[PDB]
């Protein structure tokens, strides 16, 4: 499927990308560099 964050970009913080599986792999896949 398309590579897209499900929540607003401001929610996808570097901190959440580093420390939250939910954010990195569900909510912020584009911003966190998962896809």
């Amino acid at each position: 499927r398309s590579c897209i964050d499900t929540i607003p970009k401001s929610r996808c913080t570097a901190f959440k990308c580093k420390h939250s599986m939910k954010y990195r792999l569900s909510f912020c896949r584009k911003t966190c560099g998962t896809c």
